[PDB]
């Protein structure tokens, strides 16, 4: 039901890194990954929490859909791409962490306590301040348990409405072409230790669904890049894709 492919361990060490795949085949219900430990050891989710939070807040009325306009506070940061208006298609894309705490704000603790409950999402703890916990708290999650969650994204079973779900899977759209869709999200953990990367979501087949997650050690923002590369060079080796 999982095995351990080591081989997998060459994509990291060429980059003088450490990190592990997680591959779930839907059909087969079957798991893989170069790491059993690591695929099970438990992470603050950074930015791959707005997955849970754009759920929420949809499933709330936080956010009416998918066009509503947040508009930029007016305070300068340093990364521009956050300095302008955003709805949840572009807030998802350029990872926009204020308006995501907007959200977690508005949602409040008592209510983002029980939704996660309901997710089974990692440890379900959101100790910290409500509009940072995912990045400087006490929630954790692995690689195995973002699968999980995804799965059950993906056929519309989590504990919100079909609609929310729906409109998270679209905003996670990433890349399409003939031959796949990927629908996922990045995190990037910088303010606990060890700063890690993430990329999680899944590879929509013609006729199959592979979910995947991976994390790894980010001592830089230089080795970004790393999170989809590393993935997709995992996915080239087993004939996921071409
Ligand atoms: C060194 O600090 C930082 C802080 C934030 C980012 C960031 C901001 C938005 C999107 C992404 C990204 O995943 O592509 C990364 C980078 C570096
Ligand atoms: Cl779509």
């Amino acid at each position: 039901e999982w095995q351990e492919n080591k081989s997998w361990n060459a994509h990291f060490t060429e980059h003088k890194s450490q990190g592990v795949v997680v591959l779930w085949n839907e059909n087969k219900q079957q798991g893989f990954t170069n790491n059993l430990k690591r695929a099970n050891q438990a992470f603050l989710p950074a930015s791959t929490f707005k997955i849970p939070n754009s759920l929420i807040a949809l499933d709330l009325g936080v956010v009416k859909d998918e066009h509503q306009v947040f508009k930029w506070d007016g305070q300068t940061r340093d990364i521009a791409t956050w300095n302008r208006d955003h709805n949840l298609i572009t807030a998802m894309k350029y990872s926009v962490v204020p308006v995501y705490q907007e959200f977690a704000r508005q949602i409040g603790e008592a209510r983002m306590s029980k939704m996660l409950h309901a997710f089974d999402y990692g440890n379900e703890d959101i100790s910290g301040n409500v509009d940072s916990f995912w990045l400087d708290g006490g929630i954790r999650i692995s690689a195995t348990e973002q699968i999980s969650f995804l799965r059950k994204l993906y056929h519309n079973k989590l504990h919100v409405s079909e609609r929310s779900q729906r409109i998270v899977k679209q905003a996670m759209l990433t890349e399409a072409n003939g031959d796949y869709i990927i629908r996922a999200k990045t995190g990037y953990s910088t303010r606990i230790e060890p700063k890690i990367g993430w990329w999680v979501g899944w590879v929509e087949l013609d006729d199959n669904v592979w979910f995947f997650a991976m994390n790894m050690d980010m001592p830089t923002s230089d080795g970004l890049g790393l999170r989809q590369a590393i993935t997709k060079e995992v996915l080239k080796q087993e004939k996921i894709i071409p």
